[PDB]
C-alpha cells in the first residue's frame, strides 16, 4: 500500500531494516531506509526530502520548536569497542573509561601499556601500535560516544569534549558504523566504537567494559535495558543513559530517535510513519532483542502516542493518528 522512505542514523539501522521486512510481509507497507548518519538525517528531514529523519543524538526542544519538528524514542542500543587484537576474542580484554579516553587521546598508543596491562591480568598482550578509528560523518553513534568519554576523562572533555562531530585527537575515519566495522576487520592492531549488532554481525571482537559502580560487564539486551532502569522519561524523551550506576549496567548506552514534522503535507504518508513504529513497539519487540537492543517501557510507548495525538496534524490542522 503505502511506500516511505527515511534516512539517517545507522546505528539502528540493522533493527529497522528486520521490522520494515516483517512489516511489509504482514501488511504489504514499504519503507526505506537510507542509513547516512544521524546529522545527514536531520538536514534531509527538515529539506523535506524523506518522510521521516533517524538520530541517536537529540534535537533540542528550542529547535525542535523552530524546524516544527516532533521526536520521539523507538529502542535502546549499546556502543562497544570493536578490537582486531592478536590471540584476543571478544570479551577477553577489558577496558575502564579513563584508559579508553587515553587510547582516544593518543596518549595510550600500545596495547601493551601499562595501563592495559593493569586492566587485563594474565591476559596476553601484544608489543603493537593501536589504530584507532573513529566516525568521518556527522554521528549519532560519536555523540554518545564522545558525551560518555567525557564524562570519564576529565582530559577529553576539555580538551575534545562531546558532539556528533569533534576535532578528533587521532584515528582513522570510518563512514558509517559500516565503515568502522570494515577498518576493524581490515587492520590489525585497531579499535573503533560501534553500535553493538555491528560487531555481532560482522564477528568482530568487542571488549568489555567497566560500569559507572567500577565492575566489569558485557554488552548484552540486559546491560543495555539496566541502563534505563529507574530512568524517568515523562518529561523530557532526551534522556542521557551514559555511565549510569546500577549492577550490570553497560556505561555507552542510548536510546535513538524518529524525526517527523508536526505539519504533515502528506497526511496518508504521515500516518502510515506513525503506523510503522506503532508496529515496532507493539510487534517488534522479539526482533528488536534478537538483533540485541532493549525496547522501550511499554509506561513510555503509551507517552509517545500521546504525544503523536495532539503534535502531529495535516495541513488543515486535524490529527493524523
Amino acid at each position: 500500500e503505502a511506500s516511505l522512505t527515511g534516512a539517517g542514523a545507522t546505528f539502528p539501522a540493522p533493527v529497522y531494516a528486520k521490522w520494515a521486512d516483517s512489516y511489509q510481509k504482514e501488511t504489504g507497507n514499504k519503507i526505506n531506509y537510507q542509513g547516512i548518519g544521524s546529522s545527514g538525517g536531520v538536514k534531509q528531514i527538515i529539506a523535506n526530502t524523506v518522510d521521516f529523519g533517524a538520530s541517536d543524538a537529540p534535537l533540542t526542544d528550542e529547535k525542535l520548536a523552530t524546524e516544527g519538528l516532533f521526536q520521539f524514542p523507538t529502542v535502546i542500543g549499546g556502543v562497544v569497542l570493536a578490537v582486531n587484537i592478536p590471540g584476543i576474542k571478544s570479551g577477553e580484554l577489558t577496558l575502564d573509561g579513563k584508559t579508553l579516553g587515553d587510547i582516544y587521546l593518543g596518549t595510550v598508543k600500545k596495547w601493551n601499556d601499562p595501563a592495559i596491562v593493569k586492566l587485563n591480568p594474565g591476559v596476553k598482550l601484544p608489543d603493537q601500535n593501536i589504530a584507532v578509528v573513529r566516525r568521518a560523518d556527522g554521528s549519532g553513534t560519536s555523540f554518545v560516544f564522545t558525551s560518555y568519554l567525557a564524562k570519564v576523562n576529565a582530559e577529553w572533555k576539555e580538551k575534545v569534549g562531546a558532539g556528533s562531530t569533534v576535532n578528533w585527537p587521532t584515528g582513522l575515519g570510518g563512514k558509517g558504523n559500516d565503515g568502522i566495522a570494515a577498518f576493524v576487520q581490515r587492520l590489525p592492531g585497531s579499535i573503533g566504537y560501534v553500535e553493538y549488532a555491528y560487531a555481532k554481525q560482522n564477528n568482530l571482537a568487542y571488549t568489555k567494559l567497566i560500569s559507572a559502580d567500577g565492575k566489569p560487564v558485557s554488552p548484552t539486551e540486559h546491560s543495555f535495558s539496566s541502563a534505563a532502569k529507574g530512568v524517568d522519561w515523562s518529561k523530557s524523551f532526551a534522556q542521557d543513559l551514559t555511565n549510569q550506576k546500577g549492577d550490570d549496567v553497560w556505561p555507552i548506552t542510548s536510546t535513538t530517535f524518529i524525526l517527523v514534522h508536526k505539519e504533515q503535507k502528506n497526511a496518508a504518508n504521515g500516518t502510515e510513519v506513525l503506523k510503522f513504529f506503532d508496529w515496532g513497539y507493539t510487534h517488534g519487540a522479539k526482533q528488536a532483542n534478537e538483533l540485541d537492543y532493549a525496547t522501550l517501557p511499554a509506561e513510555v510507548v503509551e507517552q509517545v502516542r500521546a504525544a503523536w495525538k495532539t503534535q502531529i496534524k495535516d495541513s488543515s490542522g486535524k490529527p493524523i493518528f
